[PDB]
């Protein structure tokens, strides 16, 4: 059988383990998504509420979803409905648990299929366990098929940080170098799980800027003091929409128009911190729903960000915590000689967004010539010269790919 030929009964549903979630317009969303979707923004309001307002985030949600939905796999009793609890898995109507994982078969199946097209989407989530671990017959099947990860044996007992380096050789490979340290310089002996996640992505845009167009304008940092950013520039179609207290809602698609940019820049009067505090699935499918086609001038800074970071603390805060637990997790999934404890020593996570001119970290240099181009003098202009929110979606999938806040392009 096939990821994308795989039918519901091939996802097997053992009784012992098994949750149950008591119950609770346009085309048609996933139920998974909108799920997602829903963890996203409840991660994301966390993560930036620790964080400084000057600091720059991003890290990809659907990655993070993803690898614990297959971890949730070989979990059970607690730590199987607190996996269900926190990824708002449970918020799916009234299915079962063990459904959920068909519906990440259906949602996998369409974001990394091979037919190749410009903008390229490479997933790396895998669970490294030490070689005294056999990740049970059953559970390796699906954890494959469904989330195409294997369950890498490693040996952190003796000669640990050699396998550290293989890991972030593995993911590094799978990032096309772009991200080499996914584990900081934090693995030992006492290191029986880890959990490693990432997503890559490059493309081109579907409307490219001209590097001869990218002056040095001015960045309105958080602090109130400014600085110096690579300001791109261009005009033309693209679907828009200022929403509520005047916050421009702005969809550059890449090429192939199946994966687009959103960016959300609130008003200089409004803090970023503000609308990061009000943002929702509701709130953002609605303004998602507003944006319409249209002619205006763009002006979006060039910026590199690489965040990462270790889950498990913000993860347990946020009631992610038998999982971790020697004593409280529940893992029947996986299983080692004479040892009955297994947990998870920890998640790590990194996320990289380079954005130019061309396009998602995609280098080539593109000049463009427009003839015979007149525009309503009284066009709207985005100058994105003060702190954004971003998205980067996956629209026929309705799912949020990537999500941060460019809250420093500054040089
Ligand atoms: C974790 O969850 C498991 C299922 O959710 C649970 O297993 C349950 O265990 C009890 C008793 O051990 C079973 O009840 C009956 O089991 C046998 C039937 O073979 C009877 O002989 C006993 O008298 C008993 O009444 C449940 O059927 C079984 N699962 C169900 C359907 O609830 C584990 O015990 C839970 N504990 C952990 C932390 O693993
Ligand atoms: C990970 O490293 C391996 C080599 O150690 C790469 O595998 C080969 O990559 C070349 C292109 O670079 C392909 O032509 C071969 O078909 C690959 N062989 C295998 C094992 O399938 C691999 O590309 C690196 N990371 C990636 C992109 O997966
Ligand atoms: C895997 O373990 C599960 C319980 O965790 C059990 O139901 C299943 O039969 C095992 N798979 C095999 C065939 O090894």
């Amino acid at each position: 059988v096939d990821i994308c030929t795989a039918k519901p009964r091939d996802i097997p549903m053992n009784p012992m383990c098994i949750y149950r979630s008591p119950e609770k317009t346009n085309r048609r969303v996933w139920e998974l998504s909108k799920a997602n979707s829903r963890f996203a923004t409840t991660f994301y309001q966390h993560l930036a509420d620790s964080k400084n307002d000057n600091d720059n985030i991003f890290l990809s949600p659907l990655s993070i979803s993803t690898a614990f939905a297959m971890t949730k796999l070989g979990a059970c009793n607690d730590t199987l409905q607190q996996l269900m609890e926190v990824f708002k898995f449970d918020t799916i109507s009234e299915k079962t648990s063990d459904q959920i994982h068909f519906f990440f078969a259906k949602l996998n199946c369409r974001l990394y299929r091979k037919a190749a097209k410009s903008s390229k989407l490479v997933s790396a989530n895998r669970l490294f366990g030490d070689k005294s671990l056999t990740f049970n017959e059953t559970y390796q099947d699906i954890s494959e098929l469904v989330y195409g990860a294997k369950l890498q044996p490693l040996d952190f007992k003796e000669n640990a940080e050699q396998s550290r380096a293989a890991i972030n050789k593995w993911v590094s490979n799978k990032t096309e170098g772009r991200i080499t340290d996914v584990i900081p310089s934090a693995i030992n002996e006492l290191t029986v799980l880890v959990l490693v996640n990432t997503i890559y992505f490059k493309g081109l845009w579907k409307s490219k800027f001209s590097p001869e167009n990218t002056r040095k304008e001015l960045f309105y940092k958080a602090d109130g003091e400014s600085c110096s950013a690579s300001m791109m520039y261009q005009e033309g179609k693209f679907r828009y929409r200022r929403v509520a207290e005047g916050t421009q809602v702005l969809e550059l698609p890449f090429k192939g128009d199946d994966i687009t940019m959103v960016l959300i820049l609130p008003k200089p009067e409004k803090s970023l911190a503000k609308v990061e505090k009000e943002l929702t699935p509701e709130v953002l499918q609605e303004w998602l729903d507003e944006l319409e086609e249209m002619m205006l001038v763009v002006h979006m800074p060039r910026f590199r960000i690489e965040d990462g970071f270790s889950l498990k603390e913000q993860l347990q805060d946020m009631g992610l915590v038998d999982l971790f637990s020697p004593e409280k997790s529940k893992l029947p999934g996986i299983v080692a000689e004479g040892r009955d404890d297994l947990y998870v020593s920890d998640a790590f996570h990194k996320a990289f967004l380079e954005v130019n001119e061309e396009g998602a970290e995609a280098a080539a240099s593109t000049a463009v010539v427009i003839a015979g181009r007149s525009l309503n003098p009284n066009r709207v202009t985005f100058k994105a010269n003060r702190p954004f929110l971003v998205f980067i979606r996956e629209v026929p999938l309705n799912t949020i790919i990537f999500m941060g806040r460019v809250a420093n392009p500054c040089v």
